């Protein structure tokens, strides 16, 4: 796999569509070094800054990185990357492990407020263990759905696994899924369903949008998750239960091990993604990282005025 | 009373206008193997599941569940049913009889969140007993009143009961009021009147609309209850008490005892319903589940555009 | 002072302006045993009762109550009166007071939701005693300045008092107001000016009026009050603050005591009230009453349509 | 420095634009004098107060107290005042403080809600000490940057003081900044940008506004702070970046000692504040009391109709 400036890339083991890409060790330790000065704390409170490490970051690829991102995530036939960096692989670099993910979103969009964390990212710890056991697969599902507001990327980074089977993230191309062209052309695909925020805290108003939509070719995208949206009648419900079983028994899922250090950064739109099942352990440990955007970059296109 | 595929139906002691469902043994045994694999968390939050069991039901029934159903509930001179399944009668079935409610309600609809538990449905528990008071009978009224949108039905199902004498749901069907005619010709029947929800954390604003209102074809409905209506003056206020106990001695009144395992599914547009006072007892155990939401079926009607 | 059919009435000793209307005994004793069958917490759940026990009072004085009620509170000469029932003047006939107090209102009008209480009155204990200092005179005011709606009449019964010296009801009749002129023909008397509701757990949005405004024939009419006026700069601020020593240390005010049992019920539009310093006392023990809402009764007027 | 009724105003050591207000001995204990009358709970409570102890600090000052202060606030080579009362320099007076600074402030306009106290003014305590880190500079910026409305005022007093090393007020006129021109100039500071509310505690949305902005004259203004702004890409991200680096480096920043009973009242449009790192103690105590508003003022200027 191809040969950057301060890093490498080489196609996954479980599709050519996901690329791992690596920050060689003294890359890795510049950016440590060329950060230091912001605790994780300076960037929860000045945004500029996420921006700034992703500067630092871009820079000391040579200016490579930000557009190999880019043209990673933005290509239907790709769109995923797994992403990490020599020397940042233990819990105890958690601040660095968020600096180097803040680093790379920031230099393809902006993360926006998550409400679990009240802050950019948000870090979720799982131990002693219906939505939370350890048998049961979350299903596949695109991020955003309840908002007006597209997400373009997700985000997740693995900060610590202690004993931990399993649970590997789950993913789904749609142009690797082989019933994409039987919903795809269903009237239900077009219309236009409720979807809900979960609790809330005063923070929401009900949003309507079809599952399906296209992007700017005319391909499918997905806008899909089971628990917010709200089929109004027994044609969406029965029609929504079937769509759920065709993607939860997909041939085309991807099961990826995400360890410690790393992280997956996908294309919100034509991948979904879930988790696996992960069997209990008294002294299981398991800490995730999430951030959530919208894609932002230059193109040479129009405008109007001056 | 006929026969149908899967279950029985016969008109109630209390009036032809209540019809009583029974799902056979077979059909009830059937269904629980069918739905087995979706715990009631799973239908709360997945909420086309709750489509998804009503299909199974209906399957069960060689598809003559749903019409049924529809014709009952639609028909003006019924649109009333206490419905059970043989096998299913003690408060340790408590979630095979979510299961069996939410697979009827919304083979004819959807039901609606509920603001006393956060989910589609409520269970609530009444023991160590001004509204809570066994002596009182909670008067006749319709559901959904302090909201812009039209509740179709309601559903109440006994879940369990222990020491308890009385506490029947009372019923009132609007043609079998006598003081119908005289209080519908008044011109306070159709003045639009405010309607204001109870304690709300942080979620109405009043609504208003008459207390009677016409079905398609001309003939009364009523949008009532005692609590929410917010006469304006002393004109609309002794119009309203003389109205609630024009009702409340109504001639015209069911009382209906709902065993444990049954519920009643009413029209809530021409039907009122309440609940007969209790005797307190130290070791009474009433738990009752409701239910409320909108109609929403197919029928050959117009349409616009492709 | 007039014989009515069920009570008297005469003028009080501190301005003829002011009127006193007693229920004699048997009125007293009907009423009562007339309203019996509610309790003071069904007048609480259900308003169309507050008018019921209303037009049970106004019958049993050979309706010759609410009329005579709705021209005392609109006659400009007059609008104020201090209201009692012979038998009912203890605090352990509260329940009888505020049942008493709600008939009257509701044959005039309608009182609203207080935010204190969350019903539609409110009862306050004074006890172990800057807003709260015993020394400290409630500065004249009306009420309802903070919202959009007009409030009509002010109501304020005295359910209890122990050990009480001073704490009279302040009364200023515009009429007898001597600055009254200086003030109501300045410029800012007519300027729409701010006014903000107190801490107010997410129920409002501030309202604009000026300070006076006038009735249907052209008199000045007021909506003051010190602490929620927000005066925009310097100049409303010295004059606001002159009209306020203008009121207070006017020569037209009116001292009145309001023993257990009796309420003042005044026309909030021409009249300000307030309240007198009191003694601290140990043992000291005052409850009060309060209701306030708008007037709302029949006339032969125009109307359009059919 | 000249010599005025009641004070005295002088060039401050930090910078001629800095002027030195300082009322006498005798304007101080006659001011006390005739405000004694109201607790500041009374200012607190009724908003015109505040301008009546403004009225009665001016006409002590022979009336030449207002139009100096206004005079110098709105001068574009100025804009900034410290002040102090002889006699008015310890702790035990804090509430002689906040009506002195109350009635300055509200000869020149109004001073609004600060939701960190629910009153006209805040007081903080630092003792027992990522933001409150005293080895921390919190940067220069402007107030009022996430609301609507324009702030004109930042008034910032000290309230006590002990064992104190460090913490000076920051501040820098845009006119003795540097890189003004710089930035001024770059199409980014006429860019709208997103400006977004702390915790907030159900108060806010987001506002729109640019980074920069002209004074009447078109001279440059800003309405600046780096928490608050919201770049929603790289390029807004690496521009602020290297504003705020640019503004926190200026060789033009002034670092003004606020000894006990002194305050700055500055024109917030054109100077920046910020404060300095401190060095912590165990004993260390420091109080301050802070107040922001807009101008409001009167001058000979254009009006339509009577
Ligand atoms: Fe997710
Ligand atoms: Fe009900
Ligand atoms: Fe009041
Ligand atoms: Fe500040």
């Amino acid at each position: 796999g191809q040969d950057y400036s301060g890093f490498t890339l080489t196609p996954s083991a479980q599709s050519p569509r996901l690329l791992e890409l690596t920050f060689t060790e003294q890359t890795t330790k510049q950016f440590l070094e060329q950060v230091a000065e912001w605790p994780v704390q300076a960037l929860e409170y000045k945004s500029f800054l996420r921006f700034r490490v992703a500067k630092i970051l871009d820079d000391l690829c040579a200016n490579q990185l930000q557009p190999l991102l880019l043209k990673t995530l933005l290509n239907r036939a790709e769109g995923a990357l797994l992403i990490n960096a020599v020397g940042v692989d233990d819990v105890k670099q958690a601040d660095e492990m968020v600096k180097l993910a803040t680093a790379v979103a920031h230099l393809i969009g902006r993360s926006n407020f998550d409400a679990m964390s009240g802050q950019y990212y948000a870090r979720f710890v799982v131990k002693n263990v219906y939505l939370r056991q350890p048998h049961r697969v979350m299903e596949l599902h695109n991020d955003g759905t309840y908002v007006e507001e597209i997400t373009d990327y997700v985000l997740m980074m693995k900060i610590d696994e202690q004993n931990m089977q399993g649970g590997n993230s789950l993913l789904l191309h749609l142009d690797d899924w082989e019933h994409l062209d039987n919903y795809f052309r269903h009237p239900l695909a077009r219309r236009p369903m409720r979807f809900a925020a979960p609790p809330s805290k005063n923070v929401s108003k009900d949003v309507f949008h079809p599952v399906f939509d296209v992007d700017q070719q005319g391909r499918p995208v997905m806008r899909y998750i089971d628990q917010f949206v709200q089929p109004k009648d027994f044609e969406e419900g029965v029609w929504l239960s079937e769509l759920s079983d065709a993607i939860e028994t997909s041939k085309g899922i991807l099961s990826v091990p995400v360890p410690v250090g790393k992280f997956l950064l996908i294309n919100n739109l034509f991948w979904l993604h879930g988790r696996d099942r992960f069997t209990p352990h008294p002294d299981l440990r398991r800490e995730l990282m999430r951030q959530r955007g919208y894609f932002a970059y230059a193109s040479n296109h129009y405008q109007t005025h001056q």
